[PDB]
């Protein structure tokens, strides 16, 4: 009888809370009040009681902790207590999670007597804190007025709730924590939670105040990432940050490494990302074993109204899609805040899982300090320009308990005062050798090309193709699969990590790596065979992900900040798909040192190239990236520097490669970590040249003594007698095979040099130049199996142009210009193709004008 | 005592189901039974009931329909049926829903007896179209093998689920259906719900199959819209379409128009953008009153396992945010399937709410039609080699039960063959005046400028400002609102909707243009001046958004497609978010006419200006806009056509425009529906220039006689003698007034040329050709205030360089390259625009080389 009742209190109490500060905006969007609450002593008929029942006592089930020391109770009791703990300033959301031992301990905390009382230093320094808070921000507010600091008035238990939080975590056995926060209240954070020089933040409130930098507290360690405008944009990262810190430092369960997230309560519930984060926290590979979120419900975004932004009641419910249980509690009431931190922390050090916690205020000012909220919202701001800041209702209740007396508060404040006032008064290198010896290659080659496991069976085709690099392997011939392996295992050797992620990277998307082994017969029997190649060697992590391609690429990014010594790849399924996380690369890849000067070396795969599989399955769009690099097209640099290669590399953003031999692709992922600095790297592999029977290259470029080489020239009859060579021609990736076989078939050996191009950015001036002198009488031309608006082309000319001393005209030889990447047309790519290399091997296609 | 155990069934029901098609491999995930399901007689301690109970009869509550004729059923009954309805094939998650008559109505359907029981004919309708499906699938696979088509096998009841869901439309009222569904099994429904002409399916499948294009049928008419790869990208473009049509049909609630999508398990629980589309369902201004959403479960994406994709135990747990109800079902019941859809069917035209079935199903080959499964999966296939498809099983319970005969089944077989080898065999214009006489001008000023409603009371700000709007209007003289109410009221006037959708447009981003009018002291009080112009005029909307840059812009470009009649606008906060919807301008407005036929023209608003607000509020990217253009930039068209601006207008892809004076903003509006077709326009709107004292226009530009001017030539003293003129200088945006007070600063007036650019995509090859003809002696340049690698330089010193022969080299006058869009220092801002106008005012900056 009182068991329904108790459940439908524990469904539906937050829905009738006074979660709301101005007592007028509603926080779920609906005034209605369902049966299921017993609001007047007429709504006994829903459940069957009546009046006649509110004196007999009733017997508590087994999960109900309201009894505190005692088994039955009368039923104005059970409902007094019931109000209290679930309509009043806090409100639960927490019985959509299954699990039975979670939900009992949710009650337990939130549903007990005499247990949220406090004590009086605890209230002492809660009134410090408070004070601290509000006397800062009216400092700001009367020394800055007419600036755009973004503040935190009518919400100041902020800076008290996050201190509790940090304080709970340390004594719960945290040692290190990472915070990622919006910019409304940034300064009160930088000031009071992570303590900083007040000075500084004086100094940095003039001058560098747009950008959001990196503050760094070391006793428990606090680091606050820093984070763009762009709303939600850095959970991912900071996931990452807390996974690669988790793994770094041996916690395997993470105990001492703990991740706190702020959000507005306007983008937790208007941002796809937050959904894609969210899928990330229970992943085996992207679970940090708990986050902290805190929402702040100021009840307003911009001018937009709540009922016009969102389709849910509360701002909060992409958190109940992952059983994550969720708090409202209304800030004016500081204890009930200060309880709710400390059950939240709690709840992460014990469960090892997300808790959300919604902070349920109101906004003072207009968005900016000197908008102005009367022409949208009227009634609101007439409402907020009667009511009492929280804290001189805290401090005139302590004064009626007794806890403190007037003139200590008066003297807390002058001397607050005057510290601000001291404060604002004082106020104002070469390039490595990345060879192997050959035993090293041998034993990682013989233990790839084979199964360690004594009993494991495996497909026949699986076992053709190890039978194929058996054989590739005995005859000294080394193809893609086959050079990442040898790559990955000398990185592992040296005791680098390596970390592979993205879509279908296990198996491969095109069927060709096989670096995770399965047994047909078994269920789980599962082998790696590269884990099996030394007896001490750096571990080895491979892994699925899901189809975000906007979550994994955060969390890969934020991984590769932790270490330098650390090898980070993320991998797409097709060169297209890249767009949607375009957020990631525009804040966060391609500005990471020039604005937060902090140092990443995260390497992007990308699969590129035309074949006719369709107009979205073919291109990555290597001119989109090609554009986002600091350098200036007009400017040649000084050729005859000490080194070049080093310094060019040191002064740029990123780097972007176009591998098409297995050699350079062995080469560049050894020379990305033996560099002193780390720079982020994107590489367009192919996608036909897996298979190609002449896709292989030799051992002999992978011994000591060899280099990565930036420009491959040609070898040839061409170099031989260089001065008949026509028509000199650049490529950049298969384009190269299609253009040698028809010059075979034409007979146009000597007639014609095709010499590719494996780095673009930087640009190599030095080599090109080296090798366009080397033929002195040959027509410039640049080939592309993309369209004439899409690939290289805009971006190669005006650097090849300032090469040479715009002595010679770059001519072009590919498709024409179009508004999509590729034709849906199957019979035109042939004749695409066809015209495409007409004009190559058949001259005078450009001499025709004169 | 029975009500608790019924709603533990009722909750964790679809838990235990047997879903799975294979007795292997889970949907939920997890193998465990909660304890709150009876599996056997000794879980009965969990509620207190034991074996005893088992007999007696226990009266039922008013929520469960189980019983038809029955008050009271003996335990073992009840029991019993509940497994049968919630345990059995189906798996019904509702219970989240909060609306108890929602609850009721669901309940009913699921849980009260001899509901499902189908009749000879509809089983005949049945095996018709199952084997229609499967020979059709068959067929496929035997005439073509060695494709890469995605195929159907495995779930072959989505056909007739289809066709069962648009038949229960069409009788509930519905007179149009739109839909929207992925490339796995696109040719059945292309061939057999969409019924198509066989010999043409036949014909695309060998040419023109990669590209999506529209299927339509038209006594229901059935459309499919075209849609990408990329996963769940289109859904909201779907919403926008039905939105549109709803409107324009008079369905102000929606009784005759329909929407369906379909999605895979793996993308339903992996992108974000389903998240947003599902906020922007319940939205007022969004609300297509309701959409039926099926999923398709196979329990696999390509080679990844549903552990290692989502941390969610369904694939549907984004839909349980919205409450919308979720329907599980195994699709090798065949009657299930139909009942299900029925329902859902009937539950859309009843409640007007989104609803969601699953069909869980198996995958019977690989990804494509020629991969291999065993390599990564061995105990799924080889489970699934040895199961009957539904087809078989289902004709021989037929046969069994006497509805068919073999004969007839056999012969049915045949009939459909032959049919198939048949189809086989068979197989193989001016630009308008946009002036407007003076007394609408007039008229619309009065009105704009003043309060319609006589009781109507506002702000003493907004008094101020409509004062200030009178003053110019008296004055003949307008301004950046002005000029925005005046288009749109000449538009409304002759009969064009207009609608205006995105964030803070009601208000404005800077407070400017205040479109909507509130009621200080009454609530809820609006006055919207515009909708009171003339007495006969078409209807304006504005609305306020999400915080979701992507979904809204997907359903504004969903809603431009449905008529020509219409402008429909999409407004930014910032001209940077815009990157957050990148794919929906990369798949869907760039190659929009260029892949499938359908035009469109919607408005894209981007502010965009360098004022030093940060790296991130400032710059919109428009070199990222430019870049994606069908245009050689090498080759000079026919400048002595005819017309040369409504023909090169003709050929592009979408226009990009930078308006500065309020009246070029005018011309552009109308000139968008003046014109005879549609196409795509973008927009970049100043912010500085809104309070700008002399960013103001005449009348005399806004009167009949007068057309949009792509290129503002030079006016002034330079003009009146051109020949002295040295430094002719081009510039885009609010730089023009800078430049012009720092010519004031230096007396050289008479000596600099300065011209705008308003239309840079279309390129004006002709007037910019004619003003360079213009000034003989005078040294080109380009004046940025952004960097050299953004911005326009990029894109226009390529065609500056073509209109001319080459004769003249581009200088450049602006910023350096830097890997930011800004800087966040305030104190080097400016230093770097006093440089700037330094370097672009002297005249020696190039000329000292020589
Ligand atoms: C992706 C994106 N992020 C940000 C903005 C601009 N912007 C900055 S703050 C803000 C309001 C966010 O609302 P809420 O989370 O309620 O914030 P609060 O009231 O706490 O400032 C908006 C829209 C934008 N247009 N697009
Ligand atoms: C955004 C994005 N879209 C598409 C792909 C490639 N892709 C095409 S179909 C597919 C499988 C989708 O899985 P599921 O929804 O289970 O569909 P099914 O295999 O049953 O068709 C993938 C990953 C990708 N990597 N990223
Ligand atoms: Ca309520
Ligand atoms: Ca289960
Ligand atoms: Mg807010
Ligand atoms: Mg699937």
């Amino acid at each position: 009888a009182v068991q329904s009742l108790i459940r439908a209190y524990q469904i539906r109490g937050h829905h009738v809370a006074q979660l709301d500060p101005l007592g007028i905006l509603d926080a779920d969007l609906d005034s209605s009040v369902p049966a299921d609450i017993i609001s007047s002593t007429d709504k006994l008929g829903f459940y069957g009681l009546d009046e006649s029942d509110l004196d007999k006592v009733f017997h508590l089930p087994t999960t109900t902790f309201i009894g505190g020391q005692e088994s039955a109770l009368p039923l104005r009791e059970i409902i007094r207590r019931l109000e209290m703990a679930y309509c009043q300033h806090i409100g639960v959301e927490f019985m959509f999670i299954n699990d039975l031992e979670q939900c009992q301990w949710i009650r337990q905390k939130f549903e007990t007597p005499g247990i949220m009382q406090f004590t009086n230093e605890e209230k002492r320094t809660l009134l410090a804190r408070l004070v601290r808070s509000t006397r800062f921000e009216e400092f700001l507010q009367r020394k800055w007025s007419s600036e755009k600091r973004f503040g935190l008035e009518g919400c100041e238990v902020l800076i008290p709730a996050l201190k509790t939080i940090i304080d709970k975590s340390s004594e719960n056995g945290v040692d290190y924590v990472i915070m990622g926060m919006p910019h409304r209240g940034r300064l009160n954070v930088l000031a009071n939670v992570i303590r900083k020089e007040l000075e500084q933040i004086f100094c940095q409130f003039d001058s560098k105040l747009e950008a959001a930098d990196e503050g760094s507290g070391d006793n428990i360690t606090l680091s606050l990432v820093a984070n763009p405008s762009h709303l939600e944009a850095a959970d991912p990262v900071v996931m990452g940050k807390t996974k690669a810190e988790q793994f770094y430092c041996g916690d395997t369960e993470g105990k001492k490494v703990m991740s706190i997230l702020l959000h507005g309560d306007a983008a937790f519930a208007g941002q796809g990302i937050v959904y894609e984060t969210f899928h990330l926290s229970d992943l085996p590979s992207y679970t940090t074993h708990g986050t902290v979120h805190v929402v702040v419900n100021n009840q307003i975004g911009f001018t937009t109204d709540p009922r016009m932004a969102r389709s849910s009641p509360y701002p909060t419910d992409v958190a109940r899609v992952v059983n994550a249980p969720i708090f409202h509690v209304n800030s004016d009431d500081p204890e009930a805040v200060m309880y709710v931190c400390k059950v939240a922390a709690e709840w992460r050090s014990t469960f090892h899982k997300d808790v959300v916690v919604d902070l349920v205020c109101y906004r003072r000012n207009g968005h900016n300090e000197m908008d102005e909220p009367m022409f949208t919202q009227p009634l609101m701001y007439k409402q907020i320009r009667k009511q009492k800041p929280v804290l001189q209702k805290y401090a005139e209740l302590l004064v009626s308990q007794g806890v403190v007396n007037q003139p200590e508060y008066e003297e807390e404040i002058s001397k607050y005062d005057k510290i601000c006032e001291e404060a604002f008064a004082r106020s104002k290198m070469s390039c490595p050798s990345t060879g192997l010896t050959e035993d090293i290659l041998t034993h990682i080659g013989n233990v790839a090309s084979s199964v360690p496991v004594e009993n494991f069976t495996i497909h026949g085709g699986l076992s053709r193709i190890l039978k194929t690099r058996g054989e590739m392997v005995k005859n000294r011939t080394v193809d893609w699969a086959l050079a990442e392996y040898m790559a990955f295992g000398s990185l592992l050797k040296e005791g680098i990590h390596i970390r592979l992620s993205g879509q279908d990277v296990e198996r491969g998307t095109f069927s060709h790596r096989h670096h995770v082994l399965h047994d047909q017969n078994v269920d789980k029997r599962t082998c790696i065979p590269m884990n099996h190649l030394w007896p001490n060697q750096a571990p080895y992590t491979v892994c699925n992900s899901s189809l975000s391609e906007y979550g994994v690429l955060g969390f890969e990014l934020g991984f590769a900040m932790a270490s330098p010594n650390a090898l980070v790849l993320w991998e797409a399924q097709f060169g297209d798909f890249h767009n949607t996380a375009q957020c990631i690369i525009d804040q966060f890849i391609c500005p990471g040192q020039a604005k937060w000067v902090r140092q990443n070396g995260i390497v992007l795969l990308l699969p590129h190239g035309m074949e006719g599989m369709g107009p979205e399955h073919s291109s990555a769009r290597p001119e989109r990236f090609l554009q986002m690099c600091n350098d200036d097209p007009d400017v040649l640099p000084d050729l005859k520097e000490a080194n070049f290669d080093i310094n060019q590399l040191y002064d740029c953003n990123w780097v972007v490669v176009n591998c098409s031999t297995p050699g350079n692709f062995f080469h560049v992922l050894r020379r990305q970590i033996l560099l002193p600095f780390r720079k982020p790297l994107i590489i367009f592999t192919p996608k036909s040249l897996l298979r190609h029977p002449e896709a292989r290259s030799s051992f002999d470029e992978m011994l000591p003594g060899t280099h990565f080489q930036r420009v491959i020239p040609e070898d040839g009859p061409a170099a031989q007698n260089p001065e008949n060579v026509k028509r000199l021609l650049f490529c950049t990736g298969k384009v190269y095979y299609d253009l040698t076989r028809e010059r075979k078939a034409r007979d146009m050996v000597g007639q014609v040099a095709i010499t590719r191009i494996e780095q673009l950015s930087p640009f190599p001036f030095d080599l090109l130049l080296k090798e366009v002198q080397k033929y002195p009488n040959a027509e410039l031309a640049w080939c592309q199996e993309e369209h004439k608006n899409q690939g290289y082309y805009d971006y190669v000319k005006p650097r090849l142009r300032t090469t040479i001393s715009r002595a010679k005209p770059v001519w072009y030889a590919g498709r024409d210009p179009a508004a999509a990447p590729a034709t849906g047309n199957k019979k035109t790519h042939l004749t695409e193709l066809q015209r495409l290399l007409d004009t190559a091997f058949d001259l005078d296609v450009f001499k025709n004008f004169s």
